[PDB]
Parts: structure tokens; sequence; C-alpha cells
């Protein structure tokens, strides 16, 4: 669909939590961006069907951060209102991954251990309550899927 | 698509995790089942935008008895292999939500709020590990994202 529909989705769907929770999970995220990347290469390294699609070091520099590049996109559009940025990157994943033939249920399952190893580091953080950690965790899942969703059209 | 390639894909999903994962996952749910659909529906009554859908006692009745049939449908898939019912349950749901025109962010939304709440049930059970606790967490997240998609089709 148009940019426009696709960024008022994005918006719909951030507009549930508070800033406080847009600027914690920005906070977090970026602070551990290249763990996160680390984390993800070696969860698919341990899967034989997305292994099936790794193959050198060269290629695991690219995707360490291409995925740092995908964790800002992500975090970065609701705190900055920069909705259609974000929403162009997932589009341009999903057609990056589908010309390659990457399965949906892969990418479901990385944004699965993304979203557990995030709502990790929320439980951890000492400057959030349960409360805030809650809730961020609730608005990491929330744009995770929103993510995948966009990616897989 | 097909109900079998629609029961392939809840198949490869559900394969990446072990079947401990399927049952406990199974286990904490079927027993907090009351208690989530009760948090489903508070959930929805402090959303104006989900408010907006929910009248009366009796519609929270009928509301808290379907969650309660989706979380016995979602879980139970894996564990006893019937693929192709819960398949067509989450299509069913889909259909349903369309015809009353449910948007889909608020379905991310609530089901963001049910993948925190059972990942929090889990980390209290002491009869699992915190390994055990995360991969039962990932599982969850993945099929419920899974179940998403099938839905919004
Ligand atoms: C949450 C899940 C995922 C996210 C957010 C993600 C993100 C990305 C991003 C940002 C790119 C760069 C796209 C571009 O060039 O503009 C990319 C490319 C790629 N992704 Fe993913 N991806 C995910 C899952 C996967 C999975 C499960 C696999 C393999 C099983 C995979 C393998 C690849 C490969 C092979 C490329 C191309 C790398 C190259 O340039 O050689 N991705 N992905
Ligand atoms: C590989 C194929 C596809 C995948 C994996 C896919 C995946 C998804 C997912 C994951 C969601 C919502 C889940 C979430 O928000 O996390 C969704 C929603 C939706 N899907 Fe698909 N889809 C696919 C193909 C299609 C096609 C071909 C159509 C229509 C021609 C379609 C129409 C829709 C619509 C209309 C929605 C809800 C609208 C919205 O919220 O943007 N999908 N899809
Ligand atoms: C994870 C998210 C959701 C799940 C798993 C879910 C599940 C279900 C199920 C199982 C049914 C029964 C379908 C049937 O008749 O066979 C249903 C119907 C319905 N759902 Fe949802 N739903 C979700 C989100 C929502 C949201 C966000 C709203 C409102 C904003 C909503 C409002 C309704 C309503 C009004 C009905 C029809 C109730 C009636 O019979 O009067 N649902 N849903």
């Amino acid at each position: 669909p148009s940019p426009e529909i696709l960024a008022l989705r994005w918006k719909d769907t951030s507009a549930h939590y508070s800033p406080h929770e847009w600027v914690a999970a920005r906070n977090v995220v970026t602070a551990n961006k290249a763990a996160l990347a680390d984390y993800f290469y070696e969860s698919m390294l341990a899967d034989p069907n997305a292994a099936f699609f790794l193959s050198d070091q060269l290629v695991k520099t690219k995707l360490h951060a291409s995925m740092q590049d995908w964790l800002e996109s992500v975090y970065a559009a609701a705190p900055t209102e920069e909705y259609e940025r974000t929403v162009a990157f997932q589009r341009k994943v999903g057609e990056v991954h589908a010309r390659i033939d990457i399965p949906v249920h892969l990418v479901t399952r990385g944004a699965s251990a993304l979203i557990r190893r995030i709502c990790e580091l929320l439980d951890r953080d000492a400057s959030l309550s349960a409360a805030q950690a809650a809730a961020t965790c609730r608005y990491v899942a929330d744009v995770t899927m929103t993510a995948v969703e966009m990616m897989s059209h």
C-alpha cells in the first residue's frame, strides 16, 4: 500500500505506548546493538535451517551491520516521527529477503529471539521500574511484529 | 493458501523448539487461561481504540470464552500435531475480526500484551529454569506472531 498508509500503521501502533517507552527501548537497544547483532548471528548459526543461508566471515560482517541498521531504524521511528523512513526500510528488507528466498518462518523465529533478548535487557536495567520494563517490552514486541508484517509484504 | 501449506507453516515454526517448550507453554497458559482472558479484556477496556468495540457484560462473557478457546487452540497444535485444526481456527478468527472491522494494529497490540504476560508467568514458574523460561518465551512469541499472520490473511 501507500507509504502514507504504512506510516500511519506504524504511528497507530506506536501511539499505544508513551514516549518514555519509545525512548527506553531506543536507549537500551542502541546501547546494546552490537551485542544484539552478535546474538542474532549466533542464533542463526545454531539453527540448521538458518545456517543454510550463512557462509563466510565477510557475510558475517555484512549481516552484523545490517542488523544494527535495522535495530536503529525500528527504534528511531516513533521518537523522531520518521515513520515513513522506517516503513520504506522495512519494505526494502522484505524485498531483499524475498529475492534470496528467506522463508518467513525463519524471520519470525529471529524476531521472537530478539523480543526475548531485548525484554531481558529491559528487565535488567536498573533505571526502569518493573512497570516500565513491561510496558517497553510490550512496545518492543508490537513494533517488532509490525516490522515483520511490513517486511513480509 | 491451502490448509496443507498453512499447517506446514505452523509445523515449521513449532519445530524450532523442543517438546519441553511446547508442553511448558501449554501447561502455564492453560492453568492461567481465565486470568489471561481477564487480563486481555482489561487491556482492551483501558485502550479507547479497543474499548470502541466493547459493550455490555454479555459480550464481556463471550470475549472471555473465545480468548480461552484461542489460547487452547494455539498451544494445543504442536504438542498434539493438530496443525490443521489450529490453522483453520486462526483463519476463522481472522474472518470474524475482518467482518467487524477490527484494525490489525489492535490485534497486534493485544498479542504483544499476551506475549509479555505469558512470559512473566514463565519467568515466575519455579519448575522452569531460566533457560527453559527464555526458550518457552521465544516459542510463545513465535506461535503468537504466526497466529496473528494467519488471522490477518
Ligand atoms: C528479525 C529478522 C530479520 C531482520 C530484522 C533482518 C534484517 C535484514 C536487513 C536490514 C538486511 C539488509 C537489507 C538491505 O540490503 O537493505 C538483511 C539482509 C539479509 N538477511 Fe536478514 N533479517 C532478518 C532475518 C534473517 C534471517 C532469518 C536470515 C537467514 C536465515 C537472514 C539473512 C539475510 C541475508 C542472507 C541478507 C543479505 C546479506 C547480504 O547482503 O549478503 N535475515 N536482513
Ligand atoms: C509471504 C506472504 C505474506 C506474509 C508472510 C504476510 C504476513 C502478514 C503478517 C505477519 C501480518 C500481520 C502480523 C503483524 O502485524 O505482526 C499481515 C497482515 C495483513 N496482510 Fe499479509 N502477508 C503475506 C501476504 C499477503 C498478501 C498477498 C496479502 C493481500 C493481497 C496480504 C494482506 C494482508 C493485509 C490486508 C493485512 C492487514 C493490513 C495491515 O495491517 O497492514 N498479505 N500479513
Ligand atoms: C491476540 C488478539 C486477539 C485474539 C487472539 C482474538 C481472538 C478472538 C476469537 C477466538 C474470537 C471468536 C471467533 C469466532 O467466533 O469463531 C474473537 C472474536 C471477537 N474479537 Fe477478538 N481477538 C483478538 C483481538 C481482538 C481485539 C483487539 C478486539 C477489539 C478491539 C477484538 C474483538 C473481538 C470481537 C468484538 C469479537 C466478536 C465477539 C462476539 O461474538 O460478539 N478481538 N476474537
